[PDB]
């Protein structure tokens, strides 16, 4: 029933410091205490943390955990049951690099989430956004130039990431089909992407009245929606609409990033895949177009870090790896550090990230009432980055709910 | 490259003794030396296994792998990743029982079949079925008596264990379909059953014209067509429309019986499953009107093994358990060899099974020739049945296409 | 043969018409032929081209199996014969070919893998044969 | 490579001079250096073009490439393989009479635009608008007055002109497929026409709403919408809603062509195609009450000319000939000239067409960087425009991305 870590180096997030000899006291699921005092341990089960460093679980605002391949195409394509069977080592894999709880990006259900709430598979805690909206010839239609058919099979192929839908009445019945499916919140594609083939990266997708009506039957279903979106252009229209987080979001101006902040917008860029794409392009069996739309979104990565910054939008972590480039989750970690630095680099994983999933008091903080999601670490992230960022290689323990998951 | 199993007591199952002291040789995976001379095993590994029965790995010719519940009007409505989820302890399970070759009677599909053979889940070897053919109101039809509105989702559904098709193209339609999706073999039901909402035991199911279209398509396709049969009357219409493996078959005469023997046709009893539906068939949450009708089929159960043997109707092992009920699967060797000897009920896994999944000479013997799935016995099953069918109590190794997948 | 879709799932092609570069349509059962035979007749074509066993640049089917039951090949026999023409048909194993010549097709293409008993059977029904032998050393190379 | 045009009479378009015994280099499909001083060439492929008029290559913003027959009604019923095969000579035509760049105005796709682009056809380059929108009993729509069944071949029928589609979610995904399968632009019906069974050139087509959500669509695919619109009434609701280009126009008044310039909407008024069909309407298969319609548009299509010059509104180059009349494609410059000056009629088919096409300094003006599609013309335009206007009579060389496509 109750588990102590003991003498651990709590991590602070908005103080920004290290809170060394502090015991974590865990009851069930859920932090009773935080202390520097002798702790009365006497029927508790302990750990010993000293000289360790422990900090919250990691939350990945952008994942693809049915993205057994790089080609999504090729990846909604394949059987129902080999697609669920090739996502269970990439969840395995995410939650031993510390990330307790992820938000995925198009493709995971609610039956993955209680697969892992149940303990019948092992993994981080799933906040499923169901299928994809995407418009006709869209980021989320995979279709060949050649000609059009009729997928009914958009919502059947558990490998697809999204689904085809078009029209105001259209997109309002998706999502009350995706929400009544077990959805925690909706995704949409707002501007043209990288994997798909038929759409250009600058051109917008989805009227107005198409995205307001999907924000609004999201808001009435106590929840929110994350977009797609690359151009400031793109980003503007959405969260004029009322969107909450805007994905990737590499190419905005000032202008773009201002309106944000006004509206309360959150972003989660995801720089780590595009340096993956990089090296491992047509490498790992993608189309040589994708490749060659990958080269030109990465050179504003960085510089869109400062803009947002700059700006005053709060930034969350996300990696967008598909495939076998998913071992490169924690790479993220470093990629933002170096532009803002470790804490704001960890903020992404953990307080910033629970408030983008709606968790704030419950997630991404080591507080008296929160969920005991915890990392602990070997050796200190805020004087050295690698120690998260290494493909979790000092990450010796990650406990989710109360019950430990890892050992390393 | 090479693996050499040494001193142990080879089981013959053609002359009914163990060949002791002799020596198994793997090259890859197959048999390449059965041996009792003094072996020379350059680089070769080994395993000592003196004084213990080596065996070939057995196989059961009806399970439902996706059957993760007894309600199978239930297990036909749950989302598709969790249908699927719930299925790979199943297939450990019987791999750790000893079976590496299961015969799925519907259910499970190419794709399950893929994921055992690449190395994706830890299973036996699938001979899949797809999804089992059934007529209107008939075995497969988990209707209630409600109404009658189209369940295209019998082909979406992964939990469902079969798709109704009435017609004689219809059903050709449904073979064909079947065949390209990946089957090895067809299933059909030819008459009412126990785990059905709307149908006696004692009618037959389809006609004639539409068995033979059946029988017709899989033989064009170099299969075979295995059918759900209980009464004397049922199995001979079906047996005469040219189907090879008659399934469960409780309530057969000897003229039925006669008819079996004379077409060349086999049976596999499922005994095992009625007893356990005896026990907990309500308590594990089959309805009461399906308790009902398993009652005056388990009656006759161990007589129609007896004309079986009479008649000289080959007969291999099945189990059918559903659910939880999963864990009683060995113990269908027991009754076997309580009305037959367990030289012949260790034939019902073995030799006879593999002439029935058209592997006569490749599985189920340890000759030269034949692929590697064996299985290390702690006792002699010619002795005493009770060290094969104890749960895998007395099983050490199980050896799968020359690799050891259980060391227990 | 004429069915170029994966192992994946099975959706309706109502394209096999439509797409101008394909060299077949899908078509089942007994009146389904007869609908399929007078469509290509009418459509304009001289003569009948049906798959009557596997081969080679088709994904899920293995040449040694016969495709088309003998009362779909006798329907399409017939209604080939009834606008003055025959039937040409995609056989390669023995077995294959002596079914097809028995419900009266006309023309064996490529027939690769004959026994003398196909072969004899072909000589008394009047059947001729189009063996393709350069495309089997070309998609070999 | 490098190709040396030699002592050429280069056309200054915007100066409106003949630079006389300029050299032109070409490098690649580029053009590298306009100049008069004399020609450095080591390895430099030359062409003789001694006191000959140098000029860019013609764009025609109003074909029918696929418009086999005069008759569109059954222009559409031909078949697929038929329908594309005969537009094979009317692209090669078009091509030897000067023209570089066609905006096809419906018809042609996707594929024709690749035929050409890789060699595989000869002809102009293509700017496809797919097949055109029209609403039901619209100018596209070819039904005669019987009954309506549901034609869902508009896109199978190559051959066809125009699809039919109504509604606002109609229309947006309308051109959300119209745009995936590669157009560059879309064309719309916004009035009645000539060639259409059951529409007066009087009355208006679309609501503002439907050509509002095609503007909206085209914009989000960085392109723009053409529109089929003739009296002045049916002109300025299709610019107020927004379309960039007014195909015809022939009944302006100044009211309409002043609210043109001042939304920035061009004109491409098709004069030539109108004379034509006044002597060979009737003769060349077309319905003699289409040939009954065409009386009234060519009286004003004249005097519509100066409307738009007076008003300052753009005027490009347009033939819009059916069938065999394509030969009569060079005409329109004549046409406009007579009306307008030669100069002026030398802009429509290069500098202001280029515009049209969003080609603005890349293709249809002589510079440092643009396009190589160039036309040797025997003797001077701007003297007589017969040389040009002659079905070209007066032009040998035509070069089309830096390589000679002709030789006369
Ligand atoms: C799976 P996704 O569509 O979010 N994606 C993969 C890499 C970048 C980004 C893109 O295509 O724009
Ligand atoms: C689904 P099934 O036909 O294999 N079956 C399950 C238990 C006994 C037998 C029955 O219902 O009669
Ligand atoms: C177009 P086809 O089906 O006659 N064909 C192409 C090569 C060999 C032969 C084959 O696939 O069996
Ligand atoms: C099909 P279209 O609108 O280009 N057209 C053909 C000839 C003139 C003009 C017309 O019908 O008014
Ligand atoms: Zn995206
Ligand atoms: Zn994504
Ligand atoms: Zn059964
Ligand atoms: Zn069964
Ligand atoms: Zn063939
Ligand atoms: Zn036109
Ligand atoms: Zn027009």
């Amino acid at each position: 029933t109750i588990t102590v870590l003991q003498g651990g180096n709590v991590l602070d997030l908005e103080r920004g410091v290290l809170l060394e000899h502090h015991h974590v006291v865990i009851d069930g699921e859920r932090i009773v205490e935080v202390t520097d005092r002798p702790v009365d341990l006497p029927n508790a089960q302990a750990i010993d943390v000293r000289g360790k460093t422990v900090m919250p679980g990691f939350i990945d605002c952008h994942v693809h955990v049915l993205a057994s391949n790089a080609n999504l195409g090729v990846n909604a394509t394949q059987p129902n049951i080999l697609a669920a069977i090739r996502s269970l080592p990439i969840l395995d894999a995410m939650l031993s690099r510390g990330f307790t709880s992820v938000r995925d990006a198009g493709g995971a259900d609610w039956s993955l989430m209680q697969a892992v709430e149940t303990g019948l598979v092992s993994g981080p805690r799933i906040f499923p956004s169901g299928k994809a909206l995407s418009q006709t010839g869209g980021h989320g239609d995979f279709r060949p130039r050649g000609d059009l058919l009729e997928p009914c099979s958009c919502c059947f192929r558990t490998g697809a990431i999204a689904r085809v839908v078009d029209g105001v009445e259209g997109v309002r019945l998706a999502v009350r089909e995706e929400i009544q499916k077990g959805a925690t919140q909706i995704k949409i594609m707002a501007s043209g992407g990288v994997a798909s083939p038929t759409d250009p990266i600058a051109n917008t997708q989805y009227s107005e009245d198409e995205i307001r009506a999907i924000v609004d039957e999201a808001e009435a279903a106590n929840t929110y929606v994350m977009a797609h979106a690359y151009t400031g252009r793109a980003i503007a229209r959405a969260v004029r609409c009322g969107v909450r987080t805007i994905e990737h979001g590499n190419l905005v101006d000032e202008a773009a990033a201002k309106l944000m902040h006004e509206h309360g917008a959150f972003v989660v860029p995801t720089l780590v895949t595009y340096d993956a794409l990089a090296k491992h392009g047509a490498e790992f069996g993608m189309p040589p177009e994708s490749v060659a739309k990958v080269a030109s979104v990465q050179q504003k990565g960085r510089e869109s870090l400062e803009i947002y910054a700059n700006a005053g939008v709060k930034m969350g972590f996300g990696s967008d790896l598909l495939g076998e480039m998913h071992a490169f989750q924690s790479g993220e970690f470093r990629i933002r550090a170096e532009v803002l630095g470790n804490l704001e680099a960890l903020r992404s994983a953990t307080t910033v990230a629970a408030e983008i999933v709606n968790m704030q008091g419950q997630l991404g903080v080591i507080a008296v009432g929160a969920i005991a999601d915890l990392v602990v670490l070997d050796g200190n992230p805020l004087e050295d980055i690698g120690v998260v960022a290494d493909e979790g290689a000092r990450v010796e323990y990650v406990l989710q709910r109360g019950t430990l998951v890892k050992r390393q």
